[PDB]
């Protein structure tokens, strides 16, 4: 498997969700970026793996599940099989990664993107080795009930730039946001 990456949209107050949905009104271009990042594979004939916790899967509108063109893995210690529309179920993040290594997912998957939620991020983030964080900074405060964990800037470096990622402040529905890329190697 290729690169291990995390992707998240965060408010100023570090919020990522409120009552099973996003704290802000839907930003279509933000969603378009998330689609593009997570779906594009750096290698022909391969596909990306999207790993998400159970609540994340159920918060995605049904019309949008499973995330098309990607292998959809749901994490849960309570499900007996993958939910309707999902491809794989794992009981922990290491089994999800161990499975990428089964000759089955082997060489079909180039990259694996953690798309949420809190617990999954927190864990990927402390995971050892090379990891990139694609962070959309939502430049305002939004009442949230779920939060993104602290980024340790002694380990994660903000990159000056990245191919395919706009460096300019974006604006939509009068909300300003910016895209950032962080990298770690420990
Ligand atoms: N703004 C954004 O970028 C963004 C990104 C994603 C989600 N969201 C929002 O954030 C919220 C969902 O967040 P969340 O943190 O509550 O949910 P989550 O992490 O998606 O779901 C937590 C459930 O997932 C399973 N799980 C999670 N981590 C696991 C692990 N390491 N091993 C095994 N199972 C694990 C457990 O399922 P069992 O209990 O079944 O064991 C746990 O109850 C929703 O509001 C969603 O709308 C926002
Ligand atoms: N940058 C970025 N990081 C992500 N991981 C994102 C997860 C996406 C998952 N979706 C699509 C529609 C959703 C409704 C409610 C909750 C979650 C939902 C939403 C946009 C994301 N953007």
């Amino acid at each position: 498997v290729g690169s291990l990456n995390c992707i998240v949209a965060v408010s100023q107050n570090m919020g990522i969700g409120k009552n099973g949905d996003l704290p802000w009104p839907p930003l279509r271009n933000e969603f378009r970026y998330f689609q593009r990042m997570t779906t594009t594979s750096s290698v022909e004939g391969k596909q990306n793996l999207v790993i998400m916790g159970k609540k994340t899967w159920f918060s995605i509108p049904e019309k949008n599940r499973p995330l098309k063109g990607r292998i959809n893995l749901v994490l849960s210690r309570e499900l007996k099989e993958p939910p309707q529309g999902a491809h794989f179920l794992s009981r922990s993040l290491d089994d999800a990664l161990k499975l990428t290594e089964q000759p089955e997912l082997a060489n079909k998957v180039d990259m694996v993107w953690i798309v949420g939620g809190s617990s999954v991020y927190k864990e990927a983030m402390n995971h050892p080795g090379h990891l990139k964080l694609f962070v959309t900074r939502i430049m305002q405060d939004f009442e949230s009930d779920t939060f993104f964990p602290e980024i340790d800037l002694e380990k994660y470096k903000l990159l000056p730039e990245y191919p395919g990622v706009l460096s300019d402040v974006q604006e939509e529905k009068g909300i300003k946001y910016k895209f950032e890329v962080y990298e770690k190697n420990d």
